[PDB]
DNA sequence: CCTGGATGGGAA
């Protein structure tokens, strides 16, 4: 019955990782077993005879079983890795080896990233013909640090014929390793100390799609990290260094130190799609520059946290290919009509990052001007009115202002901005009674995000000039009128969210609407509220359709039937999550008869005696996690026709008994029943139920821990076989 | 290259 690959699990991948193991598992037939993961155990010795039962192994991952610090020195015998004449794949990464181990030549993809490896030469990869991917990134930097420098002799890769990928980032060199495998597609050596670039550092590297050159000549200004100052002023690149590179999709000279551009570096890169140009000096450059004249086929710029008014350059204009371009970090206070205007008749230009740059002036009306942008980011500014849920991603109009100095909403802020679909204006300090006159423009908005704000919701007429308005957050939100009595005015609104309010003594009994049918009321008083007799007992019931309802951290002590059926009878979800349900009336459910999902964990049911699930609940799943659930009465999900998940997860049932469901137990597709303090004695019935819906329980074959005896405590329920008795 | 704003992933 049991699972063939104790202590781990079956995925043709066999999952290993996070067991603690200090050798390689022998766990059947191993024979038809072709991935192994065994990602940060305790590995820190492999042996000749170690893979002999897996060699069949295509995929190999040892990733953190011996890390260097932050110490641990992994040996490797010379023949382990040989017995797989077949592997293909290997991670070695996050391991104390100083030479790279004897490999099969079946191999085609390797890792050695951040290990002791210092030098890499003809030996080290000897019979690897048929590499196409080598990574070995970080070992000598700051991090995990060598004396000196990684070593990569002249030709050594040379024997990698087949070599599309190479990364040596974190080494410390000095020079791009001379006579490269010509077969290089992708060549990552940033952060190193390359302070010199000419065209005989890339001799034939002539089927180059992408390069990484950068920060070999950082700054160091304000640097969270330690981190190696350039001796130059800037990176010293020679005009024709990139010229040869035909096929150059990808560049990134980010953190290089560049004060100027020179247009000779892209000039023969007629097909350079992404560059990156970030944590440069180029703030004037960028503003002046022609060196972006011919940039024909660019989709992505990034010239982000680049150190008079800033406008960009006339070249710009060219970009007719640019998708996306990042503008974060740049510190400009100021956006007009001249700033961006070299971008406005680029057909394709989707999307704009302009945040962080402490722009406290802006005329939002220019991104009504362009051709397709679809995202503007304006959000961590400095705006505090006009000039003198989301998601929304990829396929609405969307513009983000969270984080700006907006404390007052004017409607002349939005001219021209029309065609926005979705808005966020969270994490402002907006303190404003809304009434309707806010947002007149904004005819086609759809998504609206005003959380953590401090809004005047007493209006009733709130909201009623966005028409399309469908999805409103105001989440987080701090004697006329009364709260929430808006709602019902808004027709098209379908989610909503009240959650983290402020809920006061004049609020709305009644929350009316035909549309809404997800509102999130979580984190509110609703354990007071319903306490105050009949006054709320109808708070929900106006809310025609409701589908989805969550009243998790409300602070609910009791839920009687007369709350419950009270409730839109629509609903098919009810989170009542983190509450404080002591004791609760299952059969009550009968007043829910749509109802599909049900959550109540993160409360103290103490057991599932009270009642049982009634006939005939459309109950799909069942969340009762992290309660106390020390007992369950026999047949108490049998009547859940429907039903398909339920989470025991931490409650402290000593057994889980086929009892309790019945023939309901094998159309469940999950039950999970981890962190239970199982007892497990040499008898234990549980054992044979979990082995009999094991394809449907969670992290069964290691996550199922006994909590008694006291030496099989904290440890599998196959830590010993319990089936011996 | 992707990611963030620092760094680690990655895999024809
Ligand atoms: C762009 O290309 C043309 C020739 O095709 C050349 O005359 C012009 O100088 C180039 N622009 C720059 C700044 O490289
Ligand atoms: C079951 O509940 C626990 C509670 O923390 C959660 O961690 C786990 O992801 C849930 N499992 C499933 C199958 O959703």
């Amino acid at each position: 019955t049991l699972p063939a690959f104790l202590p781990c699990e079956l995925k043709g991948l066999v999952d290993c990782n996070w067991l603690f193991l200090k050798s390689v598992p022998r766990f059947a037939s191993c024979s038809n077993i072709t991935r192994l993961s065994l990602i940060s155990n305790r590995i820190h010795h492999l042996h000749n005879s170690d893979f002999v039962h897996l060699s069949n192994l295509r995929q190999l991952n040892l990733k953190w079983n011996c890390p260097p610090t932050g110490s641990c020195h992994m040996t490797i015998e010379p023949r382990t890795f040989l017995a797989m004449r077949t592997l293909e794949e290997l991670n070695l990464s996050y391991n104390g080896i100083t030479t790279v181990p004897r490999l099969p030549s079946s191999l085609v993809n390797l890792s050695l990233s951040h290990t002791n490896i210092l030098v890499l030469d003809a030996n080290s990869l000897a019979g690897l013909y048929s590499l196409r991917v080598l990574f070995m990134d970080g070992n000598c930097y700051y991090k995990n640090p060598c004396t000196g420098a990684v070593k990569v002799t002249p030709g050594a890769l040379l024997g990698l014929s087949q070599l599309t990928h190479l990364s040596l980032k974190y080494n410390n060199l000095t020079k791009v390793p001379r006579q490269l495998p010509p077969s290089l597609e992708y060549l990552l050596v940033s952060y190193n100390l390359i302070v010199k670039l000419g065209p005989e550092d890339l001799a034939q590297l002539t089927s180059l799609r992408v390069l990484d050159v950068g920060g070999n000549c950082r700054r160091c200004d304000h640097a969270p990290n330690p981190c190696i100052e350039c001796g130059q002023k800037s990176l010293h690149l020679h005009p024709e260094t990139f010229h040869h590179l035909s096929h150059l999709e990808g560049l990134v000279l980010k953190d290089s130190s560049l004060h100027t551009l020179n247009s000779s570096w892209f000039q023969g890169l007629v097909q350079l799609s992404v560059l990156d140009l970030s944590e440069n000096f180029l703030y004037e450059s960028i503003t002046h520059t022609n060196a972006f004249q011919n940039l024909t086929r660019l989709r992505k710029l990034n010239l982000s946290f680049n150190y008079a008014r800033l406008h960009l350059a006339s070249s710009f204009k060219n970009l007719v290919s640019l998708q996306e371009l990042n503008m974060n970090g740049i510190f400009f206070r100021l956006l007009n009509k001249y700033t961006l205007r070299w971008l406005a008749d680029l057909p394709k230009l989707h999307t704009l990052h302009l945040q962080m740059n402490f722009i406290n002036q802006a005329q939002l009306s220019i991104f009504g001007t362009f051709r397709a942008l679809r995202f503007v980011d304006l959000s961590d500014n400095r705006i505090s009115g006009p000039s003198t849920m989301d998601r929304c991603k990829n396929f609405k109009f969307t513009m983000d202002l969270s984080r700006n100095n907006l404390v007052t909403i004017k409607p002349e802020m939005f001219v021209q901005l029309s065609r926005l679909q979705c808005l966020s204006l969270s994490h402002n300090s907006i303190a404003q009674a809304v009434n309707g006159s806010q947002f007149l423009p904004l005819t086609n908005l759809q998504v609206l995000d005003l959380s953590h704000n401090k809004l005047d919701l007493y209006h009733w007429k709130s909201f009623s000039e966005l028409p399309q308005l469908q999805a409103l957050d105001l989440s987080y939100n701090s004697g006329i009128g009364h709260q929430f009595s808006f709602v019902t005015h808004l027709s098209m609104l379908q989610s909503l969210s009240l959650a983290h309010n402020d809920i006061h003594t004049r609020v709305s009994s009644h929350l009316n609407s035909n549309s809404v049918r997800f509102l999130d009321f979580s984190g509110n008083g609703m354990g007071r509220m319903w306490d105050e007799g009949g006054l709320y007992l109808h708070f929900f019931q106006g809310l025609s359709g409701l589908l989805k309802l969550d009243l998790s951290q409300n602070n609910l002590h009791i839920l009687r039937p007369q709350n419950l059926d009270n409730l839109p009878k629509s609903l098919k979800l009810l989170s009542l999550r983190d509450n404080y349900l002591s004791f609760f009336n299952w059969t009550s459910l009968s007043f829910l008869p749509n109802l599909e999902v049900l959550d109540l964990a993160g409360n103290q049911l103490k057991a599932l005696t009270q009642g049982t699930l009634p006939n005939g609940t459309l109950l799909q799943k069942l969340d009762v996690s992290s309660n106390s659930i020390v007992s369950v009465v026999p047949a108490f999900f049998a009547l859940a026709v429907e039903l398909k998940e339920v989470n025991l997860s931490h409650n402290i049932l000593k057994t889980v008994d086929r009892s309790w469901f019945g023939p309901i137990v094998m159309q469940l597709t999950v039950l999970d029943v981890r962190s239970n303090p199982l007892h497990c004695a040499c008898g234990a019935a549980f054992v044979d139920l979990l082995l009999e819906v094991q394809t449907k329980v969670p992290g069964l074959a290691n996550g199922v821990k006994c909590g008694s005896p006291g030496q099989l405590q904290g440890r599998s329920i196959f830590a010993q076989d319990l089936r011996l008795c």
